[PDB]
Order: structure tokens, then C-alpha cells, then sequence
DNA sequence: ACATTACAAAAT
DNA sequence: AACATTACAAAA
């Protein structure tokens, strides 16, 4: 009968095995880290573990350490639940690898010689292990007695529907011919696992529930592993990152991870990686009609109400803003009419609209598409206007019904957890035990039932969530796509795919939610965010919750390495060749293999297949290779060789090897030694024949091997070593441990040629829309890090909406120093992946691509972690000297000027339109206000900002920088810092905040407001947008109202009809009359019409009829008169004019007070 | 003009016997048709069985020609479907494998006969003639009598209620009844068999469906374009009926239940409609 | 259906013209009115509404023979127990 | 409420509806039967006795009606004449 | 004119 | 305390 946990009472939980410097590496970092900061929260920490060193072992080991801690817990608390402990990686393969490990290492641990666990505690043990596969395996796996016994103990063993389509699969079972049945027996098991599964929870939520016990318990376990953990039997799980993500089956529901990652620790094995594969789901979500979406929740929201059950307690508080939006929208865009197209070129080609929603649109659609309803034709109709009318347009509605939408979610997100809180105070039961019955409750109430599916994706991806920091990795993107629906040709509708978050703003979710994640990859900390996660992202997010190891941690690692790697002591030479292409050479060889003809480019057109227009790219390609392997051949101690190229040598490039093994045959007999060829070894292969006949021909010939494989047939864990032989092999093998001989005698390969990787972008396959948003997502991360300029950025974006070809976003990306990062990544990957072993040949080959030189000549991160190969290359290559190279971090500053820059003029243009919108809302006064505030009280700052990130850019300078660029023109053409010597300048001294403190008035004010009297020589500094739009209007309006107020002068907030047309209202010495302040900090020309503001004072005497209206200067000459203007802006008697104009109140040469100017406009007001 | 019994089996039958009938028919001692008359009206007579049956009777070649003429050849999900059930043919052993057949046969007529019809309905549409019309008319019998090459339909009545499908969308002969005969052999069971296809429906949620009226009739409207002339009207007395009926029974509000007994059991109404 | 955003009721209204658009008014049969069938009962996950789910039938299958015949279709039924 | 089939068939057999299938289902029986051309001397019916007091209540037109079902009918009503309830009366 | 491919998982 | 069963079609 299974065991207890009363056996480990006297076991001793202090008594561990020797601790490798590893062990210490992840402990010591750990125990800092709950120090610190709290035990509550979560961490990363990215471990550079090279393969062969060890790094499974450490990992399994302090899995088996947290499983041990987790026993002596219980033990002690003598009821918690458990921790959640996950090994995660990509492959099932490796998954399936790591538990065989793992129950090995707990089956076969000694401590003084002594084993650690006794049968009984191993058996505890292992049973707290389990694994979770695809459903379709899962079911497979289970025999016909367990699902027999199932179906009988949930009376499902009459219904007909089920039982035929068991008999089916059981029938399938039994005649597993040739893989042409196994694939339908796949799918048939994955639907009957959907179905049965369906049927079983359902059958468990509802009154009518089956007790598990005994026999039935062991039979759903097997069936359903998820159910063991929901009981407790278990808490390790062994899963892939798709397996992952998605979640598992237990008899309730499907649990989600990602919604219960509070105190769970994950262990990802190569973790770099997962950003790629996390992406893949992320582009995978299903696409919504915008149109239909919009109009279901203002028809459902309009009347539709909760109930008062104290369950609902503040739930409808939550949505009655949002129900107040909808209302206004719905007036505002007609949501009564359908929607539809009319004109020319509207119909050959449906409309895309991209948006990073923030400040990257770009439309597919030549002119700008107006958005019009026509009342007559009860229609809203998609307009070409071929002739700026800001209201009125469809990226406009589109945007607004984005935002909508997702505020709904949001909404349903944080109502699902009020829900959760009241029905925990009611019935004294997890977040998972209440979130579908509070989503069930919640749409079944408003109506809203056909949302549920996208609230539940929803809860999935953003149920993970310091707000107003502004990055990519939080917002998304979305595409959007105008076309009209199936069957009507009247009609569109909007379809949009969201990207609402990056894999890196998943990795900080995950450890912002409680959970500790420790990442094993000798790559984990590589320099690019299209094939690694965004970690300077990640460090200003995160903090210190980002782990790293310290100097003295480094080293003992090195240490570690090079006492399991001691190449120098033992006689272990690299040799490293850079190959250019001869094409003599390969003539030389092409005229041998067909004597018979003309010339060589005959033999290529003809004899191998190559079309004339690729046939030089074959002839750099090839003549390369074959330089490499005449090499190998003339080497005598030499006997394996690892080519790793770009293309599958196939039987597709069949006549192409006919070449190859022609010249491999001649060169073997030059040198008099016999050589074997394996071609197109792919994945394919090695699942059938599966590379253990290299190894075992290397094991029993005397004879060289030549493997042909490429980048992407090489996995993470292929392990290409063979079983030494010490009759073929001579005195040339060298053991460069101190190991006893352990266990068998492995070597592996011994000269390596290297290809340029090439395909460097990622794509998805699973579609069309899954492809555009991934190569908008590396688009939008690029720009992001720094990569590209906006202008590039943009300019690539539009290309992509427009459709172009792979070959031409491969040559934008090549521009990129992420590229180079990209190339050295891979090169570093495929190099450690090939010193599995400690038994090492004399000497090394490596042959590496010429193109390769210069790329990894412009290594620069610190060698302590990195392998001997590796360090090898870079030697190597840094030995033509030193090549004159641009900069990354310069570069990406400036790109980053570029960028905050625009993203803070779209950002003010926008929020200055919805000001100028009657009536105004209140979260934009306050957010006009904190930005107001932000750039009076901290000009400059010196660390990071992460409230008000995008106000600032970091300058090569120290509280000042210059500029060149139209602010009121293209976003896109400025240029910073050296690049424009001569340019307009921003700093203190610019903005005349020294001579305006001096006055004896508004220095009081700003240290009792707190704001800045001088700029602090810091490296953030505010944008030119800011300087020139906010920072000297704030400056000019604190200073004119500090200065009346001097002057027994009171100030009252004016409302949101005329916000932003005058920043202040004006009482003194009660005037009954409203007065209405302008204030403008320098002298300027009045760019607005004087009709403008004409235009002005009609609105406002509109709806305040007579008034007084002052436009006043903070900062100039006060020798100026005073003047007096009427409504039209012309000169006036002081009988009858009605604006009153101050040319200065501060003169810029003294900081004195214009006194007789405040006198004299006390004299105009007795003389109202 | 249709032919329609319970049985398949009748149905084959009777198809063998019409075509014996047209082979084997003297008029005085003379044969009656010639052979290309003979050839002419046996091409007017077509066959519908259910869609397992429909796609197992085509064979590989059909089925690639029809993929390839419609530009399905590289799609994956159709692919490996499709490569699957080929594996599955013709490794044929005894019913355990021929049950999971149909069904995967049922299933990928259906999406393939979707995403060809999808294909169909756009702009994109393919051009059908020679190799590829016999090779849409052996996969889609219904083909035939939507072009007009065929006018005689030997079917089920279970396949006579639910229709056929052509290359543009599922033809129901129901609708389309003016001026057709039918021939139904055992008549008297076609009630039983009407019976059972006419209570296999699915339920619907008064609760939803009224509110979802309620709420989206209340502002939505239709364009006054040429095409919906007096349709409007045909609507205005449901939206007057919607919005009166929903301010009576407060449609604002959800539905629950409280007392005895009212949890143990669900509550059954039953209605003739008139008065029982 | 997209005018009046009722795509929802897409299949159920196909249903419908599939049984009752083979359709003297005032006569009075069960074969052409039918029967209903109403289940009132707690909606699944939610302990706290209930759903009125309804089953039809609107006609009686003597009632679709009568639809047919009146549609222009001639019938010959052949059976030795026809009548 | 949810009764049995048994007791649904019990409501049933108090409908002369139900005679008139009983009836239909030995026609049928019976002329599934007859299909070629050459007979026997003897053609032996056997009959469970409970149909007979059924099938002597066939009042139809035998015009139509097979020899078989014609001669079931016969010897069943050879029994004399049975008091049953008129169909037509009863509907009215 | 660019650059120049293979491989994976969860299935609905 | 009544009455006392097999057979089929279209699938999604």
C-alpha cells in the first residue's frame, strides 16, 4: 500500500551530499535574494550552465533538495498546502529525459557511501513526480482496464456516442501497423480525451458527483495526472512550455498555472529559447470582430443589471464607467447603422490598419479613409476623401473600439476577483475554485454569454498582472482588417488580432506574481531580443528580483569548468581556419568529375542540377565544404567530423552529394585512409535510424566519418558522442578530468566546420495572421531596444503591411547589431553542444565560414563563462586586429532620443485634442496636471525614470543637449546630441529659470510648491517636446499667478468647457464679472489668428456672456506699454476694450516687478 | 424527380433495377434504346448517400485532382487529414478499423466540402471544366443537378430532409418542391422516419433568446437601400411586442428560483399550445 | 442578420426555414401547431439563475406532408398498408 | 412525471388505434411473404389465438387484400360475431 | 536587389 | 401492477 509520509521521521535533513561550486552558485543567490527582499516574492535567475558540465545533475539535485524541504515542512507543521515545484523546457523529449534523471538520482544517491533513501522513502518520493503530455498521448498510454473501469465508474459505459468511438480507438489500438494508422490514432485520441474529459467534469460539477476512492482513484489518476496534484499525492510536474501554457485537466476543470504562480518554483531548461516558443501561442489567439463586439456590449449594457446579493458587493461600481462609455461612443459613432464601403479601390483590396497603439499607424490604404453616417441611408459608410478633419476617421473608431473592448476585459478581470473576495467572506476556495463560476455568473447576468471564450484566453494572458511607465512589452500591437462579411456584400466588419503583451512582459509577469524561476542556458543573458528575452526590459521592470551572479560566483564557476575542461596541461590543441572560397579549386575537382566536359559551369547547369542564376551561391557554398573536408582527410589522428550547414543534404540535393562523395573517395585514396559519409541527417532521420550508427561505426571501424546535419538538426539534447574503442583509436585521446574512468569511455566529435546561420528571423507557420503578427512583433521589439530608428521602424512596418517578400525583411534586419548578437549566439550554441565528453583528440579542427571573421571579431562581453572553442574563434578572429566599428550604445541612444521624442509629441497632440473636447474628462486634467507637476518639480533626474519614462531621454551630457527639428512638423526628422553641433539647445539657461527665481515673489512660491530652482547636471533630461510645449508654459503660468497673488489676487480651477483656452480665472476685490487669464512665459509671436482668438472669446461669452480677458507675458521688457484691445483684436479706448494685454510683469535684466503694470490693471478693473 | 425509400439498401437496389430497366427494355421484340441513348439517360441519374460513403466510393486520384484544382494541396490540417484517411484505406482489415474510417471520412467531406465551397462563393473562383467538373460531379453528386446534367435523384428520406451539398452551399430540396416528383416507397414508415428527424432539434434558452431580441431590436437598424424595400415593416410589430413584453416581466433583471422543493427537482411545463 | 446584429440565431433561423419553409389560416390542428417542452433549471456553473431551455416541435409530420403536396410536389406513395 | 413503457403501453391498448397497427403489422407480415409464383399444395398459417378476436374486427373492403390476410380474416370471424364498440361513434 | 531553412507542440 | 423489442440514417 502506497507510502506515508510518517517514514521520513527519522530521516536527517541536515546530512546532504558534498555540494558542487554549482550548487553553492544557485543556494548562495537564492538565500540573498529571500533576505532582501521578502520570502513572498518572486525572483529570475539566469544560470550561463554549459552542457556537459553538469547542469542537469545541479538542476535535479536542487529540485530533489526543494522536494526534501518540502517533507520536513509537513513533517514540522504536523496543513499548508504544497509547493508547486515545475521542470520546464521545449522538447518532450528532454522532459521525458530530466524525470528518468530524476528518478534515477533519487533511486541511485549516496551520502559517505551509504544510500540516502531507504525503498520505501524512494517509492514516497517517486510518487510525488508526475508527467503531463499531449491528451492524445496521455490517452494512449492508459490501457483498456483503466478506461474501462473509468467509463464503468462514471456511468458513461452506456451512451452510445462514447462507446462507439472507444470500440474505435480501442479497434485501432490493437493493429498499430505502419505510422499511416498511428497518425489517425492520434487524432482519434485526442478528440475522445476532449470529449470524455468534457463529459467527466461535467458529470463531477454537479450535484450527482461520484466518490473517488481506491480502484476508481487510481484509474482517473492514471487517467487524469492534474488530478493529483489538485489532491495533493503530488506537487512536481514535468511538462513542456506549450504544455505549459495551456494548462491540464483535472476531474473539476482545466487548471491554469500562469493563474496560480504564487510561491511555485519553475526550473526552465533553456531558457532563451522559450521566448521564441512563447511567442508561437501568443500569435495563436483567435481574431475579433470589432464592429459586432462593440455593438453586442452597448446593447447588452444599456439595461441589463447584477443583483444586490451581497455575492455582488462593488461589482457594478466596477462597470458603470464603462457602461457610461459605451453610451457616449455609441452616440458618437451611430452604432444604430451597419457599417459598409463605397468608392474606388475599396473593393479589389480589404483595408489593414496597424497600430503599436501608441505611436506607430500605418494604413494600407493610399489616402486617408473617412468614416461619415449617412442619415438618409440609415449607413456608416467608409469614405476615400480625395482632398485635417480629426473627427471623423476609421483608425480613429478603430482605436476607441480597441480600447473599449480591452477595458471590458480588464473590467471582467477585476470583477471575477471581487466576486472571489465576497464569496471567501460569505462561505468561511482558491482564486481557481471561483474564477468559472464567477465568469458563468458575471455573463449570465448581463446577457454576455458569447464572450465567455474570450474572457477565459483573456484571464489566461493577462490574469498575471507602477503604471504609468510605458514600454511595447506591456501594450502589444494589433492589426486590424476592414472586409466585408461572408455572404453579404453590403456590409464589412472590422477583424482585429491582438498581441497584448511580449514574451519578456509574460517572464515578468510570471515573476512579479510570486514565483521563483531559475533559467539554465549557457546563452540566457545573449544580447538580443528577437531570439532571447528583452532583460534590459526585464532589470527595469523587475529590480533586484533580477538575480545575478557576483564576480568571486563567476569565477568559481570558471574555476569549476576549467577543472573538468584543463586543455593546456593535458596537450589539448585548437586549431581554428577561417575558409574563403577558391573557385579554382572547386574547378579543379568539377573538370575530374565529368572529364568528358566543356567547361565547369556545364557540369553545374547540367550534372548537378544548379540553375544558372544560383550557381555562384552553390560555388561559394561548396567550395567552402569541400576545403574543409580535404582538410579533415589529410589529418591523420582526426575521425570525426561534425559539417553543420544551413540546407538538409537530402536526396532533394541528391546529385549535389554524388559531388561530395565523388571527391571524399579521391581524397581518401590520396591519403590512404577510409572515410564514411552520412548525408541529410535530419530530425526525420534520427527518428528513424537514430544516429546511433554513427557512434556504433565509430565504435567498430577504422575508418574516418563525415556527418552532414544542420543548425536546426542539432538540439539541445542530440548528445553526439560514440563509445570509445581503444584498438581503432591511437595514443591521441587525452582525458582532461580527474574523473576515475567513470563509467563507459565516451569521446565526441573532433573537427567541426561551421557555416554562417542564416535565416535569422523567426516566422510562424500555424498561418497567415500568426505570421504578420510575429514579424510585427520583432519589428516593434527592435524598435524598442534601440535597434531601429522610429523612421526605420516605421518604414519596415509599412513595408510588412504592404506585404513584402522574407528576402527583403532578412536585408532590414541585417542592419541591426541584434543580428550580430543573433549570429554569435548561434555560433556559441553550436559550438558548446560539441564537447559533451572529457576525452579530447591531440588537436581540434575548426573550420568556421570566412564570413564569420569579421562578425565574431567584434566579441566584447567578458570570457570568463565562455567555452574553449569559443574563446578559440574569438582569438582567432580578433588576430587580423581591430576593425573600425560604430558604437552599440551610442547608437541605441540616439535611437532612443528619437523614439522618446515621438512618442511624447503624438502623446501631447493627443491628449491636447481631447482637452480641446467639450465637454473634457477628469482622469486627462489630472494627467495634464502630473505631467505639468513632473516637469516643474524634476526638470532632470539622475536615475532611470519609471513613472514618467517617456518625458525624458538620456543625454550624452549633463543637464543639456541640442537638437534640430520642426515641432510642429515631422516626428521622424529630428536629430540629437553631435549629430547637430549647431542646433537649437536645451538646458537651464535656455528656459531663463535662473533670472526668473531671482524676483523676490516667485522664489517663495517655488520652494513652497516645491519646485525646482535650478537643473541638476543629470544624464535624463527632458525632450525637446516638453521643453518646448509644457515646461515653459507651467513655468510662465506659476510664475504670473505667484505674482498676482503677491498682489491680493485669487485664482479659481477653470472648468472643463474652456479648459486649456485660459489657464486660470481671476478674483479680486469681488467683481461679480468672470475674469479669464492667458499667460505666455516669453515674448512670442502670435502664431493663432487673431480671428482665433476672437473665435476664443466667442466661445467663452457663449456660455458666459460679458468678461473680462487678460493676456499677460511672465518674462520680457517692462518698459512696454500696456495695451487695450477689443473683441477683434484691434486697439481700443480703455472705455470699451475688452482684453487687456501686460507686456511684461518680471523684466528680464533685473527680475523686478513691474508694478506700475499691476497697478494700472487694478485700474481697469475699478473701471468695470 | 426523386426517388425516396427508408433503406440504402432500397435505394441501391432500385438505382440497379431503373439501369436494367433502361438496358434491357423491348418494344415489339426490338431493343427500345440505342446505346448512346442508352449512355444519355443513365447520365441523368444520380445517387446520393451519406458523406462517409460520398468520399470512401472517390478514389486517390479524384481526391488529388479536386485538392490540387482548388489550390487545398498545401494547407497542412487538410493535408495530414487527408494523408491519414489514405493510410487508413488501404490498410482496410476487419470493422475495427472500417468504424474510425467513416467517421474520419464524415469528418473531412465536411471541412472539405466547406473550405471548397468557401473558396467558391469569392471572387477567387475556380473555373470548373474537363478533368476537374468530373472529378467536382464524382465527389459532389449535387453537382450535377445544380448544372443540369442530371434530374433523377435516387436518396434516403433522412438524406432527402437534411439535403445535399453542391459547390456553392447545401441544396435542400424542401425549398425548391414546385413542379418535382416524388416516388416513396413504403410510405407509411416515412412517418416514423419524419418523426425521428423532426425530434433530434435543438433546444433553445427562452430567457437568452428573449433578451438578446429585446436588447438588439430596441435601436439596430436596417438600410433603406432598393434591396430591403417594406422589409422594415415586417419587423415594427415584433419590436413593439418586444419592448411592451420586456417592460412587463422586467427583462432587466435575471431569473432565479427560491422555496421548496423548487432545487431537488428541475420544473417541466408541457404545451399543446392551444389547450392542453 | 448583420444589420440587425442577430448572427447568433443564424443556425437556429436555417433550421426553421428547413421545417417551416414548405408554409386557410384559421383551422385549428395539432399538425400544424405542435407541442412544447420546457426544462426550467440552474445554469451550468452559476448556482444563482436559471435558463428556460425549450424543445419544439412545430408541426407534426402529416403536417410536412401536407406542406410538400400544397408546394406544387406530386407524391406517390406506394404501399400495400398506405391507407 | 416520468412513467414507465409499460404502463404507456397499457394507455395505448385501449385505442382502437392500436388494433388498427396490430392489423397492419400481420398484413404486412403476411404479404412479405407471398413474393413468388410457385406455391405448395398446403399453405399452413399459424396464428397466436389472442389476434384472432383482433383480426375479427377487419372491416375494410377486402378488394385489395392479400389471399392469406383474406383467409386469417375468414377463419378468425368463423367464430361468429363479437360485441364491440363502433370506432366512429366513440370519435364523435 | 535583396538573401539564399528546418523543426516543434498543443491540439481543437 | 401493468407488459414483455429490434432496427436504421445522417452525421458532425
Amino acid at each position: 500500500m502506497n507510502v506515508s509520509i510518517e517514514e521520513f521521521t527519522h530521516f536527517d535533513f541536515q546530512l546532504v551530499p558534498e555540494p558542487s561550486p554549482l550548487d553553492l552558485v544557485i543556494t548562495e543567490s537564492l538565500k540573498n535574494h529571500i533576505e532582501v527582499n521578502g520570502v513572498k516574492s518572486g525572483a529570475l535567475l539566469p544560470l550561463p550552465f554549459q552542457t556537459g558540465i553538469g547542469k542537469t545533475y545541479t538542476a535535479l539535485n536542487f529540485l530533489l533538495q526543494q522536494m526534501l524541504e518540502q517533507v520536513r515542512s509537513e513533517l514540522k507543521e504536523e496543513k499548508k498546502s504544497k509547493r508547486l515545484l515545475y521542470y520546464v523546457t521545449d522538447s518532450v523529449d528532454n522532459v521525458v529525459s530530466a524525470k528518468a534523471d530524476l528518478l534515477k538520482l533519487i533511486e541511485k544517491q549516496t551520502v559517505k557511501g551509504e544510500p540516502r533513501f531507504t525503498l520505501e522513502q524512494q517509492e514516497y518520493l517517486k510518487a510525488q513526480i508526475v508527467h503531463l503530455p499531449n491528451q492524445s498521448e496521455q490517452l494512449l498510454q492508459c490501457s483498456d482496464a483503466v478506461l474501462n473501469d473509468v467509463l464503468i465508474g462514471f456511468n458513461l459505459n452506456a451512451e452510445r456516442d462514447v462507446q462507439a468511438e472507444w470500440s474505435a480507438i480501442s479497434g485501432l489500438r490493437r493493429h498499430a501497423s505502419n505510422p499511416e494508422v498511428k497518425i489517425s490514432l492520434n487524432r482519434q485520441a485526442g478528440y475522445f480525451y476532449r470529449n470524455l474529459i468534457d463529459r467527466l467534469q461535467k458529470k463531477q460539477k454537479g450535484a450527482d458527483r461520484v466518490l473517488l476512492s481506491g480502484s476508481l482513484l487510481a484509474s482517473v489518476e492514471t487517467l487524469l495526472p492534474g488530478e493529483k496534484i489538485r489532491n495533493g499525492s503530488a506537487h512536481v510536474a514535468f511538462l513542456t512550455t506549450s504544455k505549459f501554457l495551456k494548462g491540464f485537466h483535472n476531474t473539476r476543470s482545466r487548471y491554469s498555472p500562469l493563474r496560480d504562480l504564487s510561491g511555485a518554483v519553475l526550473i526552465i531548461d533553456e531558457i532563451d529559447k522559450q521566448n521564441q516558443v512563447i511567442l508561437s501561442e501568443l500569435c495563436k489567439q483567435q481574431a475579433q470582430d470589432l464592429i459586432w463586439a462593440i455593438r453586442t456590449l452597448r446593447a447588452n449594457f444599456r439595461d441589463h443589471q447584477l443583483e444586490s446579493s451581497p455575492r455582488y458587493d462593488k461589482i457594478e461600481d466596477l462597470f458603470e464607467p464603462l457602461r457610461e462609455r459605451l453610451e457616449e461612443f455609441g452616440t458618437n459613432w451611430n452604432l444604430a447603422f451597419a457599417f459598409n464601403t463605397e468608392g474606388a479601390n475599396l473593393n479589389e483590396r480589404p483595408v489593414r490598419l496597424f497600430s503599436d497603439r501608441s505611436f506607430t499607424h500605418v494604413s494600407s490604404a493610399t489616402h486617408k479613409l473617412s468614416l461619415k453616417s449617412d442619415f438618409l441611408r440609415r449607413k456608416n459608410l467608409i469614405f476615400s476623401d480625395e482632398k485635417i478633419e480629426k473627427h471623423g476617421l476609421l483608425t480613429r473608431f478603430v482605436n476607441e473600439a480597441d480600447v473599449i473592448y480591452q477595458w471590458f476585459l480588464g473590467t471582467m478581470r477585476k470583477a471575477v476577483f471581487q466576486y472571489w473576495e465576497n464569496v471567501r467572506g460569505l462561505e468561511i476556495r482558491s482564486l481557481e475554485g471561483t474564477f468559472q463560476e464567477a465568469v458563468q455568473s458575471l455573463l449570465t447576468h448581463f446577457n454576455l454569454q458569447e464572450f465567455e471564450s474570450a474572457v477565459y484566453e483573456s484571464f489566461d494572458t493577462r490574469g498575471l498582472r507602477l503604471s504609468s511607465s510605458k514600454s511595447y512589452h506591456h501594450t502589444g500591437l494589433k492589426l486590424v482588417e476592414v472586409a466585408h462579411n461572408q455572404g453579404t456584400r453590403d456590409t464589412v466588419n472590422c477583424k482585429a488580432s491582438f498581441l497584448n503583451t511580449s514574451p519578456s512582459g509574460v517572464l515578468a509577469d510570471m515573476v512579479d506574481a510570486g514565483a521563483v524561476i531559475l533559467g539554465i542556458s549557457a546563452t540566457a543573458r545573449a544580447d538580443t531580443v528577437i531570439h532571447n528575452f528583452d532583460f534590459k526590459y526585464l532589470n527595469e521592470r523587475l529590480g533586484n528580483k533580477l538575480l545575478s551572479l557576483s564576480r568571486e560566483q563567476k569565477q568559481r564557476v570558471n574555476n569549476y569548468y576549467h577543472s573538468r575542461r584543463n586543455y593546456k596541461d593535458n596537450g589539448v590543441v585548437l586549431t581554428v581556419k577561417y575558409l574563403n572560397s577558391r573557385d579554382a579549386f572547386l574547378d579543379a575537382l568539377l573538370e575530374e568529375y565529368k572529364p568528358e566536359a566543356r567547361s565547369s559551369h556545364f557540369i553545374l547547369n547540367h550534372y548537378l542540377g544548379i540553375a544558372e542564376s544560383e550557381q555562384a551561391f552553390v560555388r561559394s557554398w561548396l567550395s567552402k565544404l569541400l576545403a574543409s573536408i580535404k582538410a579533415f582527410i589529410s589529418s591523420p589522428d582526426n575521425r570525426y567530423m561534425l559539417s553543420l550547414l544551413n540546407r538538409t543534404l537530402d536526396t532533394t540535393r541528391q546529385n549535389i552529394n554524388d559531388f561530395i562523395q565523388f571527391c571524399c573517395d579521391k581524397w581518401a585514396k590520396e591519403f590512404n585512409v577510409k572515410t564514411k559519409t552520412f548525408f541529410g541527417v535530419n530530425a526525420d532521420w534520427m527518428r528513424l535510424v537514430g544516429y546511433d550508427e554513427i557512434s556504433k561505426h565509430l565504435n567498430t571501424e577504422l575508418g574516418k566519418v563525415v556527418v552532414f546535419s544542420t543548425y536546426a538538426s542539432m538540439g539541445a539534447g542530440k548528445n553526439p558522442d560514440y563509445a570509445v574503442n581503444l584498438a581503432l583509436e591511437g595514443e591521441s585521446l587525452i582525458s582532461v578530468a580527474d574523473v576515475t574512468y567513470s563509467t563507459q569511455l565516451r569521446s565526441d566529435i573532433d573537427s567541426i566546420y561551421l557555416e554562417k546561420p542564416t535565416q535569422l528571423l523567426l516566422s510562424d507557420d500555424y498561418s497567415h495572421t500568426a505570421n504578420q503578427l510575429c514579424q510585427f512583433h520583432q519589428i516593434l521589439s527592435l524598435q524598442e531596444n534601440g535597434e531601429l530608428s522610429p523612421k526605420s521602424a516605421e518604414n519596415w512596418c509599412r513595408q510588412q503591411l504592404m506585404g513584402m517578400s522574407r528576402e527583403r525583411s532578412l536585408q532590414q534586419y541585417h542592419q541591426t547589431s541584434d543580428y550580430q548578437s543573433a549570429v554569435r549566439k548561434y555560433i556559441e550554441q553550436a559550438v558548446g553542444r560539441a564537447g559533451r565528453t572529457s576525452l579530447k583528440r591531440k588537436q581540434i579542427l575548426l573550420f568556421v565560414d570566412s564570413g564569420l571573421k569579421e562578425i565574431l571579431a567584434e566579441e566584447s562581453r567578458d570570457p570568463s563563462l565562455f567555452s574553449h572553442e569559443y574563446v578559440a574563434l574569438v582569438n582567432k578572429a580578433k588576430s587580423a586586429g581591430k576593425s573600425i566599428v560604430e558604437d552599440r550604445a551610442v547608437r541605441r541612444l540616439f535611437n532612443l532620443a528619437q523614439r522618446n521624442n515621438k512618442d511624447g509629441m503624438l502623446s501631447i497632440k493627443a491628449l491636447v485634442h481631447r482637452l480641446h473636447n467639450q465637454p473634457a474628462s477628469k482622469s486627462d486634467i489630472q494627467e495634464w496636471q502630473d505631467i505639468r507637476t513632473q516637469l516643474l518639480r524634476y526638470p532632470t533626474v539622475a536615475f532611470q525614470p519609471e513613472r514618467f519614462n517617456r518625458l525624458y531621454l538620456q543625454s550624452m551630457t549633463k543637464g543639456y543637449y541640442r537638437y534640430q527639428g520642426n515641432l510642429d512638423g515631422d516626428p521622424n526628422s529630428f536629430e540629437f546630441f553631435d549629430r547637430v553641433p549647431y542646433g537649437d539647445m536645451v538646458s537651464e539657461e535656455d528656459c531663463s529659470l535662473a533670472t526668473l527665481v531671482q524676483n523676490q515673489y516667485v522664489r517663495p512660491w517655488f520652494e513652497r510648491k516645491g519646485f525646482a530652482c535650478s537643473w541638476q547636471k543629470e544624464a535624463n533630461v527632458m525632450t525637446p517636446i516638453m521643453f518646448t510645449n509644457i515646461y515653459k508654459g507651467a513655468l510662465g503660468e506659476q510664475a504670473v499667478e505667484a505674482v498676482l497673488t503677491a498682489f491680493d489676487f485669487t485664482f479659481e480651477e477653470v472648468p472643463n468647457s474652456i479648459y486649456e483656452r485660459f489657464d486660470n480665472r481671476v478674483i479680486f476685490a469681488g467683481i461679480e464679472q468672470p475674469i479669464w487669464l492667458d499667460s505666455k512665459y516669453w515674448k512670442h509671436e502670435g502664431n493663432e489668428s487673431s480671428e482665433g482668438y476672437s473665435s476664443k472669446i466667442a466661445l467663452v461669452e457663449e456660455e458666459f456672456g460679458p468678461s473680462k480677458f487678460i493676456y499677460v507675458n511672465a518674462l520680457g521688457d517692462t518698459s512696454k506699454p500696456i495695451r487695450y484691445l477689443n473683441s477683434c483684436f484691434v486697439e481700443t479706448s480703455p472705455q470699451l476694450a475688452k482684453v487687456i494685454e501686460i507686456p511684461a510683469l518680471i523684466d528680464d535684466s533685473n527680475a523686478d516687478t513691474n508694478r506700475t503694470a499691476v497697478q494700472e490693471l487694478i485700474k481697469w478693473l475699478h473701471h468695470s
